[PDB]
């Protein structure tokens, strides 16, 4: 059952009362197509270090008397026998008719990560938080916990700048403490599963940014997750000048932001290769956006793409813009749900859609106003399905579910009101994904690393290093725990994810052999590099770009099992 394809959707707690979000509530979720629903979002309490609700009223108090709760044309009433109302009541009520859809509480996000920084400071606070997550999923009928820490990285000035006062003093330890957090959550959740006779889940949404990942050395935490959701979006946007795709699939040598790097990194497939260092494909999910980012007054490019702009798209091209000071004056971002862009194209014949066959995503370009907005449509869904099948991926996650589209019951011909266009939210793309995931069948089980099938040798191989972008300097310690000297000319091999390129060994010689999502690096030492019994020898070299970890380590054609 763990090899089943997954279609994971984030539910926005905030949407049901917001015009720009379409007033999307739980009865608008794509229940027939999703396998998992991630409730966005919970946080960590600053004083108790326990899981806590963001909008408590929305989550457990709202009666929706002023809103339209209906599903399949039938009015949905809150279950009066539950001791809470809100979204959580509607979720549990719907779950009765969709018992195989898993519900998870997502903790964190861009604005909910702040108190993670102080909670991870001590093991007792981590224990308190993990225990509180168990209490919470029991109380509210959740099937698991999703951790969306943005970001547990040493990279200076990553994460929300509002939190620099907490993150910057902690950079050197965040990755280590995050690994303890995830491991502790797994331990507590597994115990609760046994106690309750339920199979509770632990998942995480994780960065796809090479910049953030340069400060994330230990990715062992991934092995404690039921699945790892790659946030393969927000690659490009109004924060800089590069008019490029929000969520490209394949590496694009024409992406101006990375044209000089050793390979194009701002695409799903680069992050896939990165995380293959620690996970099989069937535990990795592709992130899919149902929103846009964009620019206006675009200079150069072709249909805007690969042009430049210092002015993100504004006005009707930015209905999801953040309102920083409640003026109704939204920060330019070119950010829209997909249905709004469809409505804009109904009204403007010169707002046209184009296809990028390299990145395999669409984009929208207004040639008179010079407006470029990223996009997502049936063609990109089909390309994403092909990728998921080709790579044996676990499936996809969607950010956020109210951006999919369908026909609007409140359509008014000629209206420019946000919720009176031809389209509103719907399930067009999500149903198409679900159908394609069904058609391709379950994932294959990725075989174990081949090294475990080899004869053992009592040699310990330890791979460490330091990243100074774009250079990874590795140091490998090889300890001979046998009772005989190992002669020089020994070789060690390891599989290096194709997110990185082996550059040089500083001693001996090396070969590079293609091995799927990896290159097998074989380092052959010189005759003088004898390893005495109970002694350690260290070799170094250089790798370009970063990687989640290395795999399939061998020594002299055998499995190094250390001591
Ligand atoms: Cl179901
Ligand atoms: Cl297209
Ligand atoms: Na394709």
């Amino acid at each position: 059952s763990e090899l089943n394809r997954k279609l994971v959707g984030y539910f926005p707690e905030w949407a049901y009362s917001s015009e720009a979000q379409g007033y999307f509530n739980v009865t608008d979720l794509q229940w027939d197509s999703l396998t998992h629903i991630q409730y966005s979002f919970a946080m960590v309490d600053p004083s108790t270090n326990k899981i806590t609700l963001s909008n408590k009223h929305a989550a457990i108090e709202e009666d929706f008397s002023e809103f339209d709760l209906n599903y399949n044309g039938k009015k949905i009433e809150l279950d009066p026998s539950l001791p809470y109302k809100g979204h959580f009541n509607v979720l549990q009520t719907m779950k009765k008719n969709y018992p195989d859809v898993s519900l998870l509480i997502s903790v964190g996000g861009w604005t909910g990560t702040r108190c993670f920084y102080t909670m991870i400071d001590t093991d007792n606070r981590i224990n308190t938080f993990a225990d509180s997550c168990v209490d919470f999923i029991r109380k509210y009928g959740f099937d698991g916990v999703d951790i969306d820490f943005e970001y547990p990285s040493s990279t200076s000035q990553s994460g929300n700048p509002d939190d620099f006062d907490l993150s910057e003093p902690r950079r050197t330890k965040l990755n280590e403490r995050y690994n303890i957090l995830i491991k502790t959550l797994r331990e507590k959740i597994d115990m609760a599963s046994k106690e309750d006779g339920k199979e509770y889940l632990l998942t995480a949404a994780v960065t796809a940014s090479p910049w953030v990942l340069g400060g994330i050395s230990d990715n062992t935490y991934a092995k404690y997750l039921d699945f790892l959701s790659i946030m393969s979006y927000d690659y490009h946007g109004g924060w800089n000048e590069y008019v490029e795709h929000l969520a490209g699939i394949y590496p694009n040598k024409e992406d101006r932001e990375t044209v000089t790097q050793i390979m194009p990194t701002l695409c799903m497939d680069w992050a896939y290769r990165y995380y293959r260092g620690v996970l099989p494909a069937e535990k990795i999910l592709m992130g899919i956006p149902y929103y846009t980012r964009g620019w206006e007054n675009v200079q150069g490019g072709i249909n805007g793409l690969h042009g430049s702009s210092k002015t993100p798209a504004s006005g009707k091209y930015n209905i999801l813009g953040d309102d920083l000071n409640n003026d109704g004056v939204l920060e330019p971002a070119g950010a829209n749900p997909l249905w709004h862009v469809l409505n804009l194209m109904e009204q403007d014949p010169n707002l046209k859609v184009y296809w990028d066959e390299i990145s395999k995503v669409p984009y929208v370009w207004q040639n008179d106003k010079k407006v470029f907005v990223s996009f997502e449509n049936e063609k990109s869904i089909d390309a994403r399905l092909e990728y998921i099948q080709n790579k044996n991926l676990g499936g996809a996650l969607i950010w956020v579910m109210n951006g999919d589209y369908g026909l609007n019951p409140n359509y008014v011909e000629g209206s420019n009101k946000i919720n009176e266009g031809k389209y509103t939210f719907g399930d067009t793309l999500t149903k198409r994904l679900s159908q394609g995931l069904k058609k391709m069948g379950v994932c294959n089980k990725t075989p174990d690393d081949l090294n475990i099938s080899l004869e053992p040798i009592n040699v310990d191989v330890k791979f460490n290093g330091k990243y100074d972008h774009p250079n990874y300097t590795y140091s490998i310690d090889i300890t001979n725990y046998t009772d005989k000297e190992i002669k020089g000319g020994w070789n060690v091999s390891f599989d290096l994810p194709k997110s990185a390129v082996f550059k040089s060994s500083w001693g001996g010689t090396y070969s590079v052999t293609d091995n799927g999502d990896f290159n097998t690096i074989t380092l052959t030492s010189g005759a003088w590099q004898n390893i005495a019994p109970n002694s350690t020898i260290t070799v170094q070299g250089m790798i370009g770009l970063c990687f989640s970890g290395i795999r399939n380590v061998t020594f002299n054609g055998m499995n190094p099992i250390g001591n």
